[PDB]
């Protein structure tokens, strides 16, 4: 059997250190990791973890790649983010006794496992204090078909409801702070729990919708870079036919290669930015999907 498990490379601002955990009962020094729970998401759980194992609380950046490795029970798959500590504090818990923070190099050396180190090499590999823009396909909404009325009004179904809400706190993980969907009731209603959550008003984009984007592809990618040079950690929830050719696109001209993709109803790409440039694509499949 696989288990599924998340972590981080959970780092400060000292200037980068990184924390390393002990844990007693193997007596070895890692990065903080474990175990989704059910209907949890790799970004929640490795957010959780970084909370249980370290006493911090984090902002999820750029993905690190996966780690597989033999478990008794047959394999375990961890998934890992860069994660910025944003406040705190370590005091001894059930899974870590020790904690300590260390420039990388000594990091390197300190880590127990082949595969951290390779998780911390990616890590350094690129910038960690990124900005990021969070693109969502908008949630299940039944058929244009079997809908009456202005197609634009077609609603989110109970299923697409309940991925509104679950992707609360996977968009909370990377630090949301801004609010944008096409000109579609179905991709407001994707972000409006996360609007109650952080009590921020949605910014409609009329230039970000299927028919405007096939009509003047060049305005709606001058809008997402606008969009992306503003101040904070901006979602953007727009439509099917409009994402791949965004991502691919930025993609393309960054010389960027996402590890994974797809473009489901309820997917988010995290889109991490260093001084304009972008340096991760992150594609999440949706919060009720494997
Ligand atoms: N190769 C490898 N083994 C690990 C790692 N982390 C834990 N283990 C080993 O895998 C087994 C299960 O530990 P872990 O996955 O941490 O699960 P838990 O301790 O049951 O929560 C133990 O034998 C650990 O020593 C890792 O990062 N790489
Ligand atoms: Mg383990």
């Amino acid at each position: 059997h696989t288990v599924r498990a998340a972590g981080a490379v959970l780092w400060r601002d000292a200037t980068v250190e990184v924390a390393v955990i002990h844990r007693p009962r193997y007596d070895d020094w890692s990065l903080p990791k474990g175990k989704l729970d059910q209907g949890e998401t790799e970004p929640v759980a490795a957010a959780r973890e970084i909370h249980e194992e370290t006493g911090h609380t984090a902002v999820l950046g750029r993905r690190l790649g996966r780690v597989t490795y033999p478990i008794p029970q047959g394999t375990k798959r961890v998934w890992y983010w860069a994660a910025k500590s944003t406040g705190g504090d370590f005091s001894p818990n059930d899974e870590v006794d020790k904690l300590v923070w260390l420039p990388v190099d000594a990091a390197m050396d300190q880590l127990q496992y082949p595969d951290d180190r390779k998780v911390l090499r990616r890590f350094v590999k690129r910038p960690v204090d990124t900005k990021t823009v969070l693109v969502v396909r908008h949630g299940t909404a039944g058929r244009r078909s079997r809908y009456k009325g202005d197609d634009r009004k077609r609603p989110l179904d109970k299923r697409g409801r309940a991925q509104a809400e679950a992707l609360v706190a996977q968009l909370m993980a990377f630090g949301a702070t801004t609010l944008y969907a096409a000109d579609r009731v179905r991709c407001h209603q994707t972000i409006e729990p996360l609007a109650q959550e952080l009590d921020q008003l949605i910014h409609n984009e009329p230039l970000l919708t299927e028919e405007a984007y096939a009509a003047d592809h060049k305005a709606a990618r001058k809008r997402l870079l606008e969009i992306a040079g503003r101040p904070g950690n901006p979602v953007i929830c727009t439509q099917g036919k409009v994402i791949p050719g965004l991502i691919e696109w930025w993609c393309e001209r960054a010389k960027v290669r996402p590890e994974t993709t797809g473009n489901r109803k309820g997917s988010t790409w995290v889109l991490s930015l260093s001084d304009g440039e972008l340096v991760g694509a992150d594609y999440l499949s949706p919060p009720d999907e494997k």
